[PDB]
C-alpha cells in the first residue's frame, strides 16, 4: 500500500507529505494528504506565467521591464545582473520558472497589475480555472515565511495538480502560449534531486519547485512514460517540527516520487 510508503517517510524525515496524481484512462487517482494545504512558495510561478501569457499578445514577451536596487529582497539569480538593462517579460518568465527568480516573480506580479501588487489578479486567474482553493495573499519574499497551519498563501496538492492539468494538458492556453510555458517547465534548472529524480530516464520530467521557512519543499510536475501518457505529480511537504529554519528534505520529494514510478510504470 502506497500509504503506508508515504507514512514512514514522513517518519523518517520528521515531516508532514502531500501527494496528488489526477486518475487517467486505467489509472486511479493517487492522493495522501491531498487536500490539506501547504505553502505555495516558488511554485506559483507556474501558473503565474501562464497567467501573464494569457492576459496579453505574444509580442508583450520583448517588452522591456527597467527595476533598480530596491526591487531586489530575495533570491534572484538572475535579475540581480540585469538592474541596469533592464529585462524583458520574456526573459522574466524565463527566469521565474528555470531559476525561481523572486525579483522576476514580483515583476510579473506588478505586469499582471491590480490590488496586493497582482496578488488578487494572480488568484482571479485560478478561479478562472475552477480552482476555489489556492490563494496568493504576499509577494516574494513576505509569501514562504507564513506559520505552519495559516493558510495564507496556500494550495493543496489536489487544487494545484487540477491547475497544472489545465495549463499544460488541456486548453487553458492557446497551443503557442501552451508550449512556451511547457518549455520553460523542461528547462527548469532547480529540480534534478525532486519529481525528476524518482522517474527513470526515459520518463519526460518538466517541473516547478519551491523551497521555503519551516522546512517546506515542494515540486509540481508532469511526466510522460516512454509511450508518451502523461501524468500531473504534485509533492508538498513541511517540518514544522524543526521551527522556522527546520532544512528542507528534497530527498523525501525524491522518495516519494519513486514510489509514484513504481505505481505509474
Ligand atoms: C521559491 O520557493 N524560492 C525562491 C528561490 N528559488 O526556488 S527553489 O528553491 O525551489 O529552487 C529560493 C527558495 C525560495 C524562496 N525562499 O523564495
Amino acid at each position: 500500500d502506497l500509504a503506508d510508503r508515504f507514512a514512514e517517510l514522513e517518519r523518517r524525515y520528521d515531516a508532514r507529505l502531500g501527494v496528488y496524481v489526477p486518475a487517467t484512462g486505467t489509472t486511479a487517482a493517487i492522493e495522501y494528504r491531498a487536500d490539506e494545504r501547504f505553502a505555495f512558495c516558488s511554485t506559483f510561478k507556474a501558473p503565474l506565467v501562464a497567467a501573464v501569457l494569457h492576459q496579453n499578445p505574444l509580442t508583450h514577451l520583448d517588452k522591456l521591464i527597467t527595476y533598480t536596487s530596491d526591487d531586489i529582497r530575495s533570491i534572484s539569480p538572475v535579475a540581480q545582473q540585469h538592474v541596469q538593462t533592464g529585462m524583458t517579460i520574456g526573459q522574466l518568465c524565463d527566469a521565474a520558472i528555470r531559476y525561481s527568480d523572486g525579483t522576476a516573480a514580483n515583476l510579473l506580479l506588478a505586469d499582471l497589475g491590480g490590488p496586493g501588487g497582482g496578488t488578487a489578479a494572480f488568484t482571479g486567474y485560478l478561479r478562472s480555472l475552477g480552482d476555489t482553493v489556492s490563494r496568493l495573499d504576499a509577494e516574494e519574499p513576505e509569501l514562504n515565511r507564513d506559520p505552519p497551519g495559516d493558510e495564507r498563501d496556500t494550495t493543496t496538492p489536489h487544487a494545484i495538480a487540477l491547475v497544472l492539468q489545465q495549463l499544460v494538458l488541456g486548453n487553458a492556453l492557446p497551443p503557442d502560449k501552451r508550449a512556451l510555458l511547457t518549455d520553460w517547465m523542461a528547462r527548469n534548472t532547480t529540480g534534478a534531486k525532486r519529481i525528476r529524480a524518482g522517474f527513470p530516464a526515459d520518463w519526460k520530467v518538466i517541473d516547478k519547485t519551491g523551497t521555503g521557512d519551516y522546512g517546506r519543499a515542494n515540486d509540481i510536475a508532469v511526466v510522460w512514460s516512454p509511450t508518451g501518457v502523461p501524468y500531473v505529480v504534485a509533492v508538498m511537504s513541511d517540518r514544522a517540527g524543526g521551527g522556522y529554519d527546520a532544512e528542507p528534505r528534497e530527498a523525501l520529494l525524491a522518495e516519494a516520487a519513486t514510489c509514484v514510478a513504481g505505481v505509474l510504470a
